[PDB]
């Protein structure tokens, strides 16, 4: 197959605290100061403290929605410690209203540059639906409806696992997508002040469905591709299990990619289940790894290089998801 692409964020330090324990060697290469001997790892980019929200975009999401308008399924989580730029990443400051527009993340700027793909496109038509949910403590909560209770998994014939009963909200508009995000963010930053007793704890999925018919009478193929958003509970320890079970899962795949055999439980918690395909599965994959540079975020840095590096290594099939009548 395909191996998943792997990225490297470091978020700068806050403003006044030296001493940083993490070195960027070039595009691809960072070196971890770690003694006596420092480590050096390998990624298909590593972004400094400089780099920009569009920078971002560009390195990382660009690809995965080209290959979203061609049937593809596509994937991008931020995965990292509680405070390495997780948020700040998939989605941007909180906060700012009235300003800072280009501190939007990956997931505003995807709606916006799918919109005006498929504007451009335009004989073939395309329909996308939105979905938001949060996984909190191995459950389910709808982001788009918050009185909605009794949420659960469930496998489809198509492969797809999905939220039974989670809100899909049809968008024709990058500024329709926008409103979907910020109502079910907005829940989920309200939630999390009470409890929901953490946001660090809880996974947010933002899901858009892509379809396209192209349909020159009688005939019309259709492509379907399933686009998740994920912005992940923190990575720290005392490690939340279901980081716990994608650790597991990540690691059994290497092993079965590279020989041996091995059994992956999937279904071991909902986040790997719901995920399924995107690891090893029919989808392209991208992961973003966040990281925090200095030097008492040593361990959780090592934690996340560490879990990155493997995730490198494991290889997806991904398809085109097609289909013709008429
Ligand atoms: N690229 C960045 N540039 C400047 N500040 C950032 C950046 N990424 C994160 N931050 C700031 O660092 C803090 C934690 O980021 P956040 O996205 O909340 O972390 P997480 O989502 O990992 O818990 C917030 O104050 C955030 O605004
Ligand atoms: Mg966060």
């Amino acid at each position: 197959g395909d191996a998943i692409k792997v990225f490297v964020r470091i978020r700068p330090p806050a403003e006044r605290s030296q001493n940083l324990c993490l070195s960027v060697l070039s595009s691809t290469s960072l070196r971890l100061h770690s003694n006596p001997e420092p480590k050096t790892f390998t990624f298909d980019h590593v972004a400094d403290v400089d780099t920009t929200q569009e920078s971002v975009f560009a390195t990382v999401a660009k690809s995965i929605v080209e290959s979203c308008m061609s049937g593809y399924n596509g994937t991008i989580f931020a995965y990292g410690q509680t405070g390495s730029g997780k948020t700040f990443t998939m989605m941007g400051p909180s906060e700012s209203d009235n300003f800072s527009h280009n501190l939007r993340g990956v997931i505003p700027r995807s709606f916006e540059y799918l919109f005006s793909l498929i504007d451009r496109e335009k004989g073939k038509s395309f329909l996308c639906k939105c979905s938001f949910i949060e996984i909190y403590n191995e459950q389910i909560y709808d982001l788009l409806d918050s009185a909605s209770a009794g949420l659960y998994l469930r496998e489809h014939i198509k492969k797809g696992v999905f939220v039974v009963g989670a809100v899909e909200q049809v968008v024709t508009s990058a500024a329709e997508a926008y409103q979907v995000l910020s109502g079910g963010w907005r829940n989920r930053r309200v939630a999390s002040t009470s409890m929901n007793r953490e946001s660090s704890r809880s996974h947010a999925v933002f899901t858009i469905t892509i379809e396209s018919m192209e349909k020159s009478n009688e005939i019309v193929n259709i492509r379907t591709s399933l686009l998740n958003l994920v912005d992940l509970a923190g990575s720290e320890r005392n490690i939340n299990r279901s980081l716990s079970c994608l650790g597991q899962v990540i690691t059994a795949l290497v092993d079965v990619g590279n020989g041996k055999q091995r059994h992956v439980c999937y279904r071991d918690s909902k986040l790997t289940f719901l995920l399924r395909d995107s690891l090893g599965g029919n989808a392209k994959t991208a992961i973003i790894a966040n990281v925090h540079p200095g030097s008492r975020c040593f361990g959780e840095t090592l934690s996340t290089l560490n879990f990155a590096q493997r995730a490198k290594l494991i290889k997806n099939k991904a398809v085109v998801n097609e289909d013709t009548q008429g």
